[PDB]
């Protein structure tokens, strides 16, 4: 066939559908391609099933459904809220790809695939944050993105073959092996294919970085503000498997250590939502009830340990970190206090107060440790440092220091790594302004939102996404995310050395170069602290 | 008499005599007036007697003995040993009172009361370094300097009234009640004194200001790189007692808690010289043998205590520190690591070693925390961090933060106070490049050494010299360093407020205005660390 918006994957054909940019440039879309079998009745909680051949042709020029999530009603419609909601239709079947091609269509071009982040428990492919034309059309690149079961659906683990884990992560897997096989034919090079994901769904790059079924299928890795050594990255096997226990007695199955294959079996008899709305128990902030765990076939031990004896794969990395981690989790967790209003402030007694329901697992040395370290001495009651201080100490413990953690050992097992610091503020940012820089802020930037006219973006920050966009795709396209004749308007960033630990700082006015972010800090969780509740355990 | 330079003081009259400022600027000078019987024999460790009338006419006019210590010996005949060393013959007699007016002489001028500091142990009035000339010349103030007994010779304690301790408080005391009852004859302001000191001098001028006796005395204090809570200023009358017992049996005499007044006895018949040399035995560094000790007549609280409830002298205060102020202590202490030769460097092994040998009473847990504390995070094994992180771990506890606890505690009863940070090193600095700005280093600045026609100062340092030489003395004049015209030439030195915390630097090109200064490692030392020694001790 001579119709180029249709495809011969290897389980059948395609149509696609042409559609331009908000930057007025043209490329072609295939929404919804199925890369599995729909994990629905007895294959819930277990690992994804090639798709099955189609006869005919299929039109894939639908977003697809995403996959049954918690919605987010807290703060109502609030723009800032309502832009992570899923924006199609909820579903069990929804193990589907988008690709995004540019026009012309490129001979054999490198390939972006974005695996989003939702800690775990909610997200889609689907998101208008997430759009691939303006990355395609601007940086001439083929732009995908997956789908992959989200919460227990997705990852679930009993240590049966029943809930064997990890579900989620399969799903990621599946995809990148049909990216491989299929790709090439959209105008993709299955050799030069860049991950690229967010939060957990960097934390899910990370770990195909370390998995052994995920070594030959991607080149090289970006991974936003994520990290596989951070605190809710993973969970013991143990306690995954109480997390379900406990799912099943809030949903009325039984509940028994001994007899499990009842457990799974009036599981998958339970609603899709009705299972995903009773995850959620006594849990601290920036835990999430399931996510990835230790099975054996994905991961065969703990990303400390591949860490720790260099197992994981030869590339090049691009990683950084937000201002304002911490904020975000802040709000929706600990709600009385640093409310979604104008001029919140803490009070040095609510500060105080705020650390240990910040930190549920310490001994009060290790408080007393937490106080000092990040409380403002220049003015130790401030208000607003006091603030402030709250978000440090969780955006540093849960994102910041685990992202520079893996940077680091990737740089001294000899691979190049790219270090950012992201600062940047719009002006149409929806959120109080004290919440400053947050995390995913730089989400809509990446994906060039800019560039949309029709959202009030400036000038400086349509250039400013234009520059990280730039540096992103070249750095999936060279493995160096500086330009070739070292330009006046792309700052040169400087490799994350082992010993310089060099960071470039992304922001609208500065080509700042720091060593870090935030070292001291990071040392304190990584290095004094753990040496401290070792000391006073007794 | 219409020789102005006889003067008829309460006790007798005496004759000076007119020399030259090395400037050139001509001032009349009283070297060595007698305030106090000579305190031999009986009246040994005992409080000073007042001065007995004397017939005729006496010729005040050489300056006086240096009161019995030891010689620094260690380095040799090294210009940065030597300049701390005695330059008058050592005698127990050497309670005496220099005099130094400007000419014109004036109509009551302010007066600039000098108490030299030798860690309790050391130092005279007439080292060659506190030249009295150049600052009476150079800002038109009356110049008294004063000797007091040092060592245990003007310190010990046993409890008895036969060593009552602090006799060289009381030496000092008995001084400014000269003053007070005789500068006037001397053409200054008796209203107008102000006491300054340096180290263990500046430690006496905070004790003069808490103290009942000294009350009234003096108006305005400048304290350099000293207050009243060091942790060597000052030993617990239980302590005091064994120090005492030790040097009478390291001396060869009755060292029996029984009675003490067999020892007394003994040591008023041992040799001043040999008393002095068996001083030193088992002191970590920065902790000196014979020091003030509360008694109940100079002081009958604690410095603690004192400043607790807000019991000191409600007056302006122009304190400060400079930038290494450890390092000397270091030097001398801990020979065989940190040699006097250029280029030394501390490896991260014997940077670990060394903060055990620094702080020899801390318990481990409290190490870790000071080890982690003073670590250059950027870059860790460093050998040039780790020797700065030396300097500032001792130079921190012992000197820094005790002078930001006095500063604040003064500001917060809402007195005016000026906080400084010397920075500046001497072109002819004798000492290796690395030592930086040591202890003592801006005396030869405030006492117009620089303006020394002799000696091989740049014209910076001699502009430099006059500036800080103004700031000190338009204090003591007016309350407030600044210029009543506001200068540009003379940059504005703010208030250090109990909320702002402002200190001016002290440099050649600077006249920047910061914080603290070190505010987070000196909440390390005040605030957590004995929070965690409370924590981990059993
Ligand atoms: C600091 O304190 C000292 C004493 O502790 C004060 O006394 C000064 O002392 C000297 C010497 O004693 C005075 O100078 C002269 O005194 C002489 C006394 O005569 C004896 O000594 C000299 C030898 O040194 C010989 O003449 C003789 O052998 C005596 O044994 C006199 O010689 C002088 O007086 C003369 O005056 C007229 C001129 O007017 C001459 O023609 C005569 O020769 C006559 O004898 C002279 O006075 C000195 O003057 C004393 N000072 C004062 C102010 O009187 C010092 O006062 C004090 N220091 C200072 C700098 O003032
Ligand atoms: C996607 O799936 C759909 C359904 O599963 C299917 O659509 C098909 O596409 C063809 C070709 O594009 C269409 O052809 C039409 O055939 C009818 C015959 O009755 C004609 O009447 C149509 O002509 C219309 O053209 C104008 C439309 O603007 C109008 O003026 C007026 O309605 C005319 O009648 C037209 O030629 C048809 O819609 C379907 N047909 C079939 C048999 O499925 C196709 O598989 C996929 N479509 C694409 C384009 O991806
Ligand atoms: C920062 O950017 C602004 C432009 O808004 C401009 O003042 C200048 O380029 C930068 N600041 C400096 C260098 O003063
Ligand atoms: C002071 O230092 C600055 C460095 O920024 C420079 O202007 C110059 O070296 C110095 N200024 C003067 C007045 O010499
Ligand atoms: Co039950
Ligand atoms: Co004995």
């Amino acid at each position: 066939d001579n119709d180029p918006l249709v495809v011969n994957t290897d389980k059948g054909r395609i149509r696609g559908i042409t559609v331009d940019a908000p930057s007025g440039k043209k490329v072609d879309v295939w929404l919804g391609i199925p890369y599995a079998q729909p994990p629905v009745g007895p294959l819930r909680f277990r690992h994804p099933r090639p798709a099955e051949k189609w006869t005919g042709v299929l039109n894939t020029t639908t977003p697809p459904n995403s996959c049954v999530q918690i919605v987010d009603t807290v703060f109502g419609d609030f723009p800032g809220a309502t832009m992570w909601n899923p924006n199609t239709p909820l579903s069990e079947d929804c193990l589907y790809i988008n690709v995004v091609a540019p026009r012309p269509r490129p001979k054999n071009a490198a390939v972006m695939l974005w695996i989003f982040g939702g800690g775990f428990y909610s997200g889609t492919a689907t998101l208008d944050v997430y759009d691939h034309r303006a990355l395609a059309s601007e940086e001439n690149v083929i732009v995908v993105s997956l789908q992959y079961r989200v919460a227990s659906l997705g990852f679930l683990f009993l240590g049966t073959p029943e809930a064997p884990g990890n579900a989620g992560l399969f799903d990621q897997n599946l995809a990148l092996r049909w990216v491989r096989d299929n790709i090439h034919r959209f105008g993709g090079d299955p050799s030069r294919v860049t991950l690229f994901g967010e939060s957990a769904g960097a934390v899910s790059v990370s770990l195909h970085l370390l998995s052994a079924l995920s070594r030959d299928l991607f080149q090289r890795a970006i991974l936003q503000s994520g990290s596989p050594t951070a605190p809710w990255a993973l969970v013991s096997r143990e306690e995954a498997t109480l997390r379900a226990l406990r799912l099943a007695e809030a949903v009325g199955c039984p509940h028994e250590p001994s007899k499990l294959s009842d457990a799974v079996e009036c599981l998958r008899g339970k609603d899709p939502h009705v299972l995903v709305n009773n995850e959620w128990g006594t849990l601290g902030i920036c835990e999430f009830p399931f996510v990835p765990v230790v099975d054996g076939a994905f991961l065969d031990e703990t990303p400390q340990r591949s860490l720790a004896s260099g197992r994981f794969k030869k590339t090049e990395i691009l990683t950084g970190s937000n201002t304002e981690e911490g904020y975000y989790f802040i709000i929706y967790y600990l709600t009385e206090l640093l409310r979604k209003e104008e001029g919140v402030t803490v009070t040095r007694e609510e500060f105080l107060q705020a650390v240990r329901e910040l930190n549920p697992y310490v001994n009060g040395a290790a408080r007393q440790a937490i106080v000092f370290e990040y409380t403002d001495w220049t003015e130790p009651d401030n208000p607003n440092s006091n603030r402030d201080a709250l978000d440090k100490m969780v955006g540093d413990y849960h994102f910041t220091c685990n992202v520079n953690e893996f940077a680091q050992r990737y740089a001294e097992e000899g691979n190049n790594v790219y270090m950012y610091l992201y600062t940047h503020r719009s002006k149409g940012n929806p959120w109080p302004r004290w919440t400053g820089v947050m995390h995913g802020d730089e989400i809509n930037y990446v994906f060039g939102e800019p560039l949309n006219p029709t959202l009030g973006y400036t000038e400086d920050e349509k250039d400013f996404s234009r520059k990280i966009m730039r540096y992103w795709s070249n750095f999936a396209k060279t493995g160096n995310p500086n330009p070739n004749t070292a330009s006046s308007e792309f700052p040169e960033w400087p490799k994350h050395t082992a010993h310089g630990r060099h960071y470039l700082e992304l922001g609208l006015n500065t080509s700042f170069v720091g060593r870090g972010p935030r070292l001291r800090q990071c040392a304190f969780w990584k290095k004094y602290l753990p040496q401290l509740v070792a000391a006073t355990s007794n």
